[PDB]
């Protein structure tokens, strides 16, 4: 037939894996940039197969990416004519973008500054830079950028990760108004306190129901965010029902960020 | 058979209509607040009458309430002591409030003022202290506040507007957090540019396909908004998918108010 | 000597009398509204008999205003007359409106709601209305209007007191937008964990226990002082800086930050 | 006597060179880092030398460095290095940043994006991590990063230069809050549409025509001075305000409200 494509960056683990089967309900192709192998492997919540075969009884086909660094021009420019070669069409990405970095300013070395700029910045960068010319094209086109529920309150012990969040949140707002009059969209989610194993091991909540209780004490809805919901939140911007949205950002924290 | 109950507000018209439809698909029983009469009365673009049997066959049951003043502590008062009657239970609310007045700020009468604070902020304050017992009760809800996209930026010529659904947005913000730990969210959704009869003939572009033209020109995605897509947005927040978010303000403009 | 003329409001208290020292040392003219009486009578801390000695030192005249009320049309409208008679011109104007009121948003009564509204919001709209159309046609003016700290993060417990000080920010904005193009400046300043009598008694620090618990709460660890607040306020009301309008700004410590 | 010391960097040009006398006036020494050379060379508005002789008029001691790359961490921590070595002490920090770049986002070179992440962050990162030490030792300081107000609204054509002027904004912000703790001030200032040789040849107004166009794109219709916008830098450096940290202050005629 004639099924829109969608492309979901970090997939096989975060909002990926749930965002990919909803989208495929919604009718879509999945192109799927992650880490490969199986779930003992760092950072594969969910492996490339298990999905491939779901997705499939979704009756979606799905492209996996797997060899391609994401802070470069080469590895975006690289990830985004291997969607046009398979299905040659793009018509909604989600660009999972940053790496977690805490601590004190003045104990930040070269290496963490050097690291969030690639992760936060570079990643938005030359990750819109080559989603958006096929869109542009199209006439139609829908990115949401993950950032960070930090962008819109930097906060002590997370100044240098909040504030390259914050940068990244200004760039989507600029390029989501700039190539508004195209028809594409491109907005922000920054979530946080989310429930899925990488927030659990980071926080040490894992296996402690008494931190767990402290982590989610520190949201006003006291709880954790499921996958379920931000799938379901992530494919509204991005499944062609709501398009009257675009360099925006949208807080995803319970409340934390309000 | 234990079908969760939405009250929509003003639902003759704006994004009434489209959201009751749409609520009853996600398996809801309706409350609509509107205008009685036909089509041909002032303020009921889409009649009673020919919701309850489109909704019947969505199979929803629906009440009608169009004897409130919904600026007063009783109207609001009334309108969920009979909710709470037919249905035994609030589980989303949906409260359209507001009404435009524009026009240079040393121009306005005290009447302009006396009623900017009635529509903006009167309805704001008895609608959620109608609604919010019923759902702390429950330990779970869903409240969706109309306020308008100039909240987010009061702009001149319309000064007390702007600036009294700046302050509704301020409201919804504190009581979406006060009452986060009781399970009940609270956000606000501000929209303009939307394409349905009550702005397109404030806009004189009814007609005139030049001046919505002119109208869409200012739109940073150049276009008006739809009904259906604005239920969709609004939907999300009530039907209980998305539990990860309270105290927000959602612009709804094409960018405009980004 | 053509001296330009600031009005403050709220004189007798909060930041009224020190704003008025200084805004007398760089060559004001002076109306100050405020409550009249002693330093014995209720809201009265630096009493008006005691600035218009030390307002004179500084070379300065001082009309004061306490007949008015300033939730009203008429008592704005009137304040506004009686400044352009005994001093022909309002070059500064220093609004200070709203009245505190917080508790459970389900617990607010319907007088809570209309009085936070009445000093909240009327107090600006008739304020804005009474003072701009001198300025207007002079070509010139500066006008700071005091909201409140949270205006800019209306927290639980602070429901309708913080969300109408939004709305009053608002306000501010689109109206010293509107009226740039006419050389007048309308700016906001809402504080908060300011040291004086008024927050003192409130929080019930007046223990120094408690007080240091206040302190924990800014981020600066301290209260601000009334020195430091009349310097911010006077640098957008004496003409030094014509560059910000319809802008608010915060100044609790960085607690609204 | 004991003279606080401010430290201006970028002092040939923008604030630095008007930031400089009234805080001389204001008791303070002085730390200038700029582009060494006469007014012939590009990026010199005002030459060194012609300040020294004024602000040693005001009674200041000033030392000049225009051997430093401020965008790298070396840079930094050498100036201030050399700056606790003639004074011993440092109070009060302001640190110009950032380069313009502009343009439609698609068109942008992998070198403009390299140059714009180390003029308006890694001079922010590395200015504050050479600053903070001494003040937060000393436990006081005041700082005042400059940044930009298309910060505040990061617009089409100004894609990654207001973006990361956003991200410089929110550092500032985090920082300013972690570091209150130690009574040290971090905020920041974003400018737009100013009235010196730099804005004046990029919007071409250097055409009476396009420079009235240029001020009514501005809603106070006007363009800003360095006395106006020093003013408002200086009462955040001086001591006088204390209360305000890990702040955006927008400054351009209310464009960025
Ligand atoms: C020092 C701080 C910094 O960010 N950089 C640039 C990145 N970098 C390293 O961290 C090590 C070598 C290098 O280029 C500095 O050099
Ligand atoms: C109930 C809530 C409200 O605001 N009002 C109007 C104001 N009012 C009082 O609070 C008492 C008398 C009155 O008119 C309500 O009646």
């Amino acid at each position: 037939e004639n099924r829109p494509v969608a492309l979901i960056t970090m997939a096989t683990g975060y909002v990926g894996p749930a965002l990919a089967r909803t989208m495929a309900d919604r009718g879509f192709d999945l192109v799927l940039h992650g880490t490969a192998g199986d779930g003992t492997m760092v950072g594969v919540e969910e492996s490339f197969d298990s999905q491939i075969a779901d997705l499939a009884k979704r009756g979606a086909d799905v492209l996996t990416i797997s060899d391609v660094d994401l802070t470069t021009r080469t590895g975006n420019q690289s990830m985004i004519e291997r969607v046009l070669e398979r299905f040659g069409r793009l018509d909604s990405a989600c660009l999972v973008t940053g790496l977690i970095v805490t601590g004190k300013f003045l104990d930040m070395t070269c290496d963490q500054w050097a690291k969030v700029k690639a992760t936060n910045l570079d990643m938005v960068f030359h990750g819109l830079q080559a989603v958006l010319p096929p869109m542009v094209a199209a006439g139609a086109g829908q990115c949401v950028v993950f950032t960070s529920a930090t962008g819109g309150r930097p906060d002590p012990m997370v100044s240098i990760y909040g504030g390259t969040r914050a940068g990244a949140n200004g760039i989507v707002r600029a390029v989501g108004l700039e190539h508004a009059r195209h028809g594409v969209q491109v907005n922000a989610i920054g979530t946080n306190y989310m429930d899925f194993p990488g927030f659990l091991k980071a926080s040490r909540a894992d296996g402690d129901p008494e931190r767990r209780a402290m982590i989610e004490a520190q949201v006003p809805l006291r709880r954790l965010g499921t996958m379920d919901e931000l799938s379901s939140v992530t494919a509204g911007l991005l499944d062609g029902s709501n398009r009257f949205q675009t360099g925006q950002f949208f807080d995803f924290s319970g409340g934390w960020g309000a």
